[PDB]
């Protein structure tokens, strides 16, 4: 019926490789997918360690467990994301301080950071939105000044780099989402922690084996979780990072087809499509543009469910939630990131997404547009 | 080449369901498959409310996030038991009450529990072992007079009733493994939560879906995390719960196969077989034995992996493990929990388990003890 937002990526090869995985008696986490998965990761992206887990939001618990986050800590990251990254620091008694982000990238404003650093503050995690990688030499900088932990929300940024560096490598910890609608799905869930500190990887071995030193008599040694994926969600992975690039390459061109499309109504001033900061390089995880406003973004999503094409906006800012006011404080003015979250609108974009069904996407687009 | 303790469950028809999930376009949690999931356990079982998590781990973790425990809480639970269901509580700032065992089922000694009740006390949370009941009615009317919370951990309990109630959805809150070492797997790794108090559904499913609602704009509401397992893990599972009865006959089975076999063994005190008190129907999870002291069951273990065959011990009581004297304390004396904990053996059980191979491990069994 409808041309989706979203499917999961389908490469045509999960089922033999989940097939064999089942085929070697190893399901559970941390068996042969799972270790390979974590090889690929480590070696492409260039990272210390790699741990896969069930969600990006476990990575991130984890990460605050692994930073010995305390009641009282502060922890700054923008109010534009998602849910998670707040919670898995409110899980530890942090209190969350909100930056505006910058409006061209959605990122947090690397320049707004330092005036909201305390003697509490202990943690900044900055979220590279569409997989566009923030400010990272500014922000490393800025913490190393003020001697704070980095923790990267790479959720959206797998393939990515910044400067020749893959993203969720930059930050003493970085995290991975591979749900369905990312660029990358470990059977529809999925996460994977990069402790990129190698003095960290001890205890984050052991917290996440459910505080064990289960890979090595093992017995409760530390706090921890769960924090595995399953062998058969590894195997859907495996296949999937075996085509890598051959996904991002395709994603990329979609990306492209949107923006060489949509350019002229941008030049013209109807619009505004994404910025890409020169060193970084994306993953064609999303492609957004912006309303004048939420009257024009939602005339725009019912002309389009009219034509069964369906687009959908994104965050709704943590700091004006219900929990938001409760469990954190918006520093300095909130100037973009409200105003911006209500023009941003993202476009059916997938790597399975068929050339015609994205050319009637286009077509119609440029029929709002006039 | 050896026999192992354990395989994951293999139907035979898992591919198909999960060829259907693939099919469908939706992978992440919460989808068709995770539904009927929670569906097949909520009527099969008699629970108000059935949540699909990607492990039990996380389901004792989400019981400990709903029932709002704070710092200096006290919750009572066995020290045999697997560490997440101490890290559960731990994590949210509770101090462990350790309660020694009765040593016929290895359960919580339910008449040594009062005792141990102070006015910090929040929880109790028993854990069926090996799948055989604790004595609940007992617990409950305890917990009823004194104002406590009952978390079960029935971990190893799906399939397992008492007194007709199936185990998990007696306490206020239960939690299953889907884990591949259990009598059923969701693809390696999984969980149930089960809110049979009616009243924490409505947080519950908040807390489920990353502190937000799922009336589906949706907002930040509350605390939560991704308790979500993927739905190709479900449609896994699925398979396994269509061949629920079949599976349970099958362990059952191969259960009395070892019960036969050992009984004279036992009748002349060289052995202890396990015990399951009159009300209790046990799912054939685990057989264990016990052997006179811990030379006597390495002994044991080392004559079988010369045969090679695998048989293995299980839990290191956690109030004398590194983090239990930490977080955690015994109350009372520890006349069981160690010493028992040290005599006890697992023989191989599975449900793909071949009976000439089981032939195999009983016969090398009655070579030893003679
Ligand atoms: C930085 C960061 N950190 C962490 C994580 C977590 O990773 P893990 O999951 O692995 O643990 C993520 C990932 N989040 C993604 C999606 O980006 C997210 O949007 C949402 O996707 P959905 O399943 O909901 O479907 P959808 O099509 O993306 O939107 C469907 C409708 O929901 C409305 N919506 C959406 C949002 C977001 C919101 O706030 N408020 C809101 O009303 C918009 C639509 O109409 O959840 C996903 C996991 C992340 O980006
Ligand atoms: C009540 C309860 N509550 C919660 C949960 C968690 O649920 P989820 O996983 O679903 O999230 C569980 C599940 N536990 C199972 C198994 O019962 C447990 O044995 C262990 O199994 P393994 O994967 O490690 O393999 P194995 O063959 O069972 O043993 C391997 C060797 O390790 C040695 N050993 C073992 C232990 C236990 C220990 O402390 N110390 C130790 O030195 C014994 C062997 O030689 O872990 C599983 C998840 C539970 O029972």
């Amino acid at each position: 019926h409808m041309i989706p937002f979203n499917a999961p990526p389908v490469v045509g090869t999960e089922l033999d490789y989940m097939q064999s995985a089942m085929g070697s008696g190893k399901l559970c986490g941390d068996g042969g997918f799972t270790r390979r998965c974590q090889q690929w990761l480590e070696q492409r992206f260039g990272s210390a360690k790699v741990l896969l887990t069930p969600s990006c939001t476990a990575s991130l618990e984890m990460a605050a467990l692994l930073l010995d986050i305390q009641p009282g800590d502060e922890v700054i990251m923008p109010s534009y994301t998602f849910v998670s990254t707040a919670n898995a620091f409110v899980l530890r008694g942090a209190k969350i301080v909100f930056v505006d982000v910058r409006p061209d990238t959605m990122n947090i404003d690397e320049t707004l950071i330092e005036a909201a650093i305390t003697d509490k503050t202990r943690v900044i995690v900055p979220v590279h939105y569409a997989g566009v990688a923030c400010e990272m030499d500014t922000i490393m900088a800025l913490a190393k000044k003020h001697n704070l932990f980095v923790v990267e929300d790479a959720a959206q940024g797998v393939m990515s780099t910044y400067k020749g560096r893959a993203l969720g490598t930059i930050g003493h910890i970085g995290c991975f989402s591979f749900h369905e609608t990312k660029n990358y799905t470990a059977g529809g869930e999925g996460g994977a922690t990069l402790i990129n500190d190698k003095a960290l990887i001890e205890r984050a071995e052991i917290i996440r084996e459910k505080g064990t030193n289960r890979s090595q008599k093992y017995t409760w040694r530390d706090i921890g979780s769960s924090y595995l994926m399953s062998d058969l969600q590894a195997a859907y992975l495996w296949a999937q990072l075996e085509a890598a690039d051959r996904i991002n390459q395709q994603r990329l061109a979609l990306w492209q087809n949107y923006y060489d499309a949509l350019a002229p109504l941008a030049k013209a001033g109807r619009i505004e499509l994404p910025s890409i900061p020169d060193g970084c390089v994306q993953n064609a995880h999303m492609f957004y543009i912006k309303l004048r406003d939420i009257d024009d973004r939602s005339a725009l999503i019912n002309f389009l469910k009219e034509a069964e094409i369906m687009a959908v906006f994104h965050y709704i800012p943590l700091h004006g939630c219900p929990a938001g006011e409760h469990f954190g404080e918006f520093h300095g003015e909130d100037r973009y990131t409200t105003k911006e979250s209500e023009r941003l609108l993202r476009l059916p974009l997938f790597y399975n997404l068929s050339p015609v069904n994205q050319r009637t996407v286009i077509a119609t687009l440029l029929n709002y547009f006039s």
